[PDB]
């Protein structure tokens, strides 16, 4: 093993690099969700730079965790990333609708890994994973949840109006 | 009683007590008000702000009687604080119609109190009163019809889209 | 429930409720103090001061769990605030003392909160917790257990010189 | 009669005219009351400054009424000035309560003036006296409410001792 790990098993070091990949995988999620919005038949530009900046988001996410799986003296493996679920995304109700299971489930992941960390006694995981995903994870839900409700009230009235205004309004001023 | 007390009535005194009761319960009903809408299933972030900010106000209200309690030789008396009437407080007209009531009734006991302070002879409350309360209640009460008026029109074409453009163009943008 | 609640118990969700009522009584326990010392017989300006920042600070915790509750998908419940347990205060000595004693309760109660949080395995509850209340608890139970000792040895000596030179010295000047 | 005078009766000017004559003995008082403490005797310079503020704060309020005599069209008239009731004014505490008995009678002409002012129907010196000296007024006594506790805590411990450091810490750091 390496001459720095210190209460770092196994069991935790293969689940990190397991978050890893659902981080790295959301990623590429997020990014196929952004172009799709760009394209010139959907165009909802807010919309495009929501999911962009979650890219980037998550890309963060899993670096954070590689680098603390160095601190911690374990050692990285890399998994293929399969491609996104879907390849046309719908309209921002179903886009949104589709995020919020992807955070619900990155949010489990956290949750399941957090619980490893106590069985094992590992404080500075827990610390570790309290401090940068699990409050972060706790938020952006919310704001997708108040985004989701936002949605289907202004698209039950008038559909095509109510995404235009929403993206006009809460994601190009807000 | 105390040594700087003049021409401060028991009867003012006690009208004094309650009416702090009153803006403290106002205050309690403004917060319940306020984290409603910031509800991820009501999510309008707008009215959220425009009650919460009421709340502090009223609190504030609370204090200045407080303090000019003091000032002239009172003595503060705290009652319990009833909980607010409602748990869920439906939409914005209906938490506005809710909140014109509440404005219209704590106006009706500073217009008491001042009445009282007259008939008590008792210049300085109903200067004190006239000076910071009567008129910032005629311009609140006047402002909460404007947006009941707005909120009406809007609702009465397409109730989730008015909601929706109310909160983002006046409570977001006003 | 709601689309965002995710590992949030009811036992912790009804814990919150009542820990916000815990909250907001405390801030009404401490207006009640902070205009006892404002009072003409009693007049210790540096008292009021201390009292009223903590009435502000407590009514903040308050809005902050309030605002977690619903971050977490929970739903604010409201109860009755039972008015402060007395009318009149006492002496800087007395105030104190009930002071100490209410903070311990407050500090209690997170206490228990974390300990359901970890039974409920809840990880973000109890790091919300110990992030924003815990410490703050810890800390101000020295600075009152500290104050306490110093106006005992100074009311000890010389009471009402030892009172006025408190408020004087440590509270108008720290 | 004068060109300008409008609803301002003969009662009122008259009773102005006396409310001159009280303001203007009250600065005479408070001059006398100032540089008795100014003796080196007595030597306690807060205590000084205290009461030659006051002085200037009467004679300023004296020409506020002139003034409003003069713009009512009423006709200022002037009697003797009698000499303060006291040479020698004994201790802070004294000292106090005979100001705080001087701002009474004071207070309380002012509120017989208001009286008249509204037997007249006169609302504008209803609104003068609401706005420039009911309230200062009360504040002022309130003040020296609080001043005659302190004092009156410190000298009942060690009269020589609590002098000093009210004078001290309260009128030279307050």
């Amino acid at each position: 093993s390496s001459q720095i790990r210190q209460n770092y098993s196994t069991e935790v070091e293969a689940a990190v690099n397991r978050l890893v990949n659902l981080y790295l995988r959301a990623s590429y999620t997020y990014l196929s969700l952004g172009f799709y919005f760009d394209r010139d038949d959907v165009a909802l530009e807010g919309v495009c730079h929501f999911f962009r900046e979650l890219a980037e988001e998550k890309r963060e996410g899993a670096e954070r965790l590689l680098k603390m799986q160095n601190q911690r003296g374990g050692r990285a493996l890399f998994q293929d990333l399969q491609k996104p679920s879907q390849d046309e995304w719908g309209t921002t109700l179903d886009a949104m609708k589709a995020a919020i299971v992807l955070e619900k489930s990155l949010n489990q992941a956290l949750l399941d890994l957090h619980a490893l960390g106590s069985a094992q006694a590992d404080p500075h995981l827990c610390d570790f994973l309290e401090s940068h995903f699990l409050d972060e994870e706790v938020k952006l839900i919310k704001k997708m949840g108040d985004h989701l409700t936002n949605i289907q009230r202004l698209v039950g009235s008038q559909a095509g109006l109510g995404e235009y205004l929403f993206e006009r309004l809460t994601l190009k001023h807000d």
